């Protein structure tokens, strides 16, 4: 007895035929829909791997197109890499290939890796202290580094020079970057880049005539954390339980400030900042032939993702340490759409998935929450880590969601089923940072070990 039930959800009906070729299995549920268009089959569902599955000891069939990409879970792990002095801090892959990933240490360096043959490529040298965030340009140009030093430093991914001096303004260390989007760059020019200081500002970096344009004071407390949306706003976290937002066609004026958070805002992600990261790039790799046609490319991909109504929602997840986090509509409201509870300590890493279906989240609790990315209700916990999990990625088709952890492991889960997947030990210590590729070919972890992993399917 054999049933038909799509990867989506939907059933479909109930039948008993003998053991047959898997050719014939298109054939039959082709001839239903009358697509006489290819099809894989899948079963089983751990396991998750497909009458060779009945020489193994009724059964529901799950189907899918040939054409619909599907990222395979990464199982094995290559010999660890050295190069860093001390702890990795901070990992990110490259928007336009998985050959090139970037990591940063406590040793005041940034290493640029060769993913192909697993060898160290570059080290960025230059800052003089900690660097606690890496993140690749939109277009995979140039990469930022902010540092312990209260300083930000470009370099050039292809020759690891740094481009100049560094980036000087900030009397307190770098909480976060965050470049501004593709779609919204007038073509044959660069993004800019926001960051966000311990000492209460928000800059705003023009990379090629190198300047700072704005200065955003405004919140009485350390900020937090910084995001550049696709609407020309940004949305900032501080430690003055405010949640501000920017406008960068008037100068960086603020026309929100949200009050709702009771405590130390500490996290601040949207559902459109998997898209906004990448721009006009994807699975394939396939780059755009002209600059006209990135900001085509990446404005497609943006509005894929937020236009859903007929009109341009990004979604806004932000997190306290009273371990409460509040889901927003900002453009539609000022006032939280909803309030997610249960974590009973203190969340690390929160992000939307990359269509913003989902919110997933990490905490010190050695657990992992599943919420709706629309409305903001529990899902599911993953349960699985015996020590504090510090960071997740998700995979670019929306379906698997690999986390690093305390207790010395990785784990990758099956978003679909809400299960453990495959759960990988390699490393010697805690492991801090995890990446996904967007080719999905590629999982990156650093942590204690002051070594590199990549971990593939």
């Amino acid at each position: 007895s054999i049933k038909f039930q799509a990867l989506d959800t939907g059933d479909n009906a109930l039948r008993v035929p003998g053991a047959i070729s898997e050719k014939q299995l298109e054939e039959l549920l082709n001839q239903l829909n009358g697509t006489s268009v290819p099809y894989t089959f899948s079963c089983t569902i751990k396991a998750s791997d497909p009458y060779s599955s009945l020489i193994k000891p009724q059964i529901t069939l799950l189907y899918t197109p040939r054409a619909v990409f599907k990222v395979k879970p990464v199982t094995r792990s290559s010999s660890a890499i050295a190069g860093h002095g001390s702890t990795i801090l901070c990992s990110a892959f490259a928007p336009h290939t998985s050959s090139r990933m970037v990591t940063g240490a406590g040793d005041n360096t940034a290493r640029i890796w060769d993913c192909d043959t697993q060898t160290p490529m570059h080290t960025l040298k230059g800052h003089y202290n900690w660097v606690l965030c890496v993140s690749w340009s939109p277009d995979g140009e140039v990469i930022a580094t902010g540092s312990m030093d209260n300083t930000i430093r470009l370099w050039d991914p292809k020759s690891g020079q740094c481009l100049g001096d560094a980036l000087r303004g900030h009397s307190k260390w770098i909480t976060s970057l965050s470049w501004e989007p593709i779609h919204l760059v007038k073509p044959g020019s660069k993004p800019r880049l926001a960051s966000s200081s311990k000492d209460g500002t928000i800059k705003i970096w023009d990379t090629v005539s190198r300047v700072c344009q704005y200065t955003m004071s405004g919140h009485t407390n350390s900020v937090s954390c910084v995001k550049w949306g696709g609407q020309g706003l940004l949305y900032s976290g501080s430690h003055d339980r405010t949640v501000r937002v920017w406008d960068i066609n008037s100068q960086g004026r603020c026309i929100n400030i949200l009050k709702s958070h009771a405590h130390w805002v500490n996290h601040l992600s949207l559902s459109t900042d998997y898209a906004l990261r990448i721009g006009a790039f994807d699975h394939t790799g396939k780059k755009p032939s002209t600059p006209e046609e990135a900001q085509k490319k990446a404005l497609e991909n943006y509005e894929k993702i937020c236009k859903k109504n007929g009109n341009s929602e990004e979604m806004m997840v932000t997190a306290s340490d009273d371990y409460t986090m509040f889901l927003w509509n900002p453009l539609k409201s000022t006032k939280p759409i909803a309030r997610m509870t249960g974590h009973q300590k203190l969340v690390n890493h929160v992000a939307f998935s990359p269509d913003g279906r989902y919110i997933v989240s990490a905490s010190f609790d050695n657990s992992i929450k599943l919420w709706d990315g629309r409305d903001g209700k529990f899902i599911s916990t993953f349960r699985g880590h015996v020590a504090s999990v510090y960071q997740v990625a998700w995979s670019s088709d929306c379906r698997l969601l690999v986390s690093c952890s305390k207790d010395t492991t990785l784990k990758v889960w099956d978003v679909r089923t809400r299960k453990l997947s495959v759960d990988l030990p390699g490393h010697k210590d805690e492991v801090y940072t995890v990446d996904w590729s967007v080719d999905g070919k590629r999982v990156c972890s650093g942590g204690k070990d002051k070594m590199v992993r990549l971990w593939t399917h």
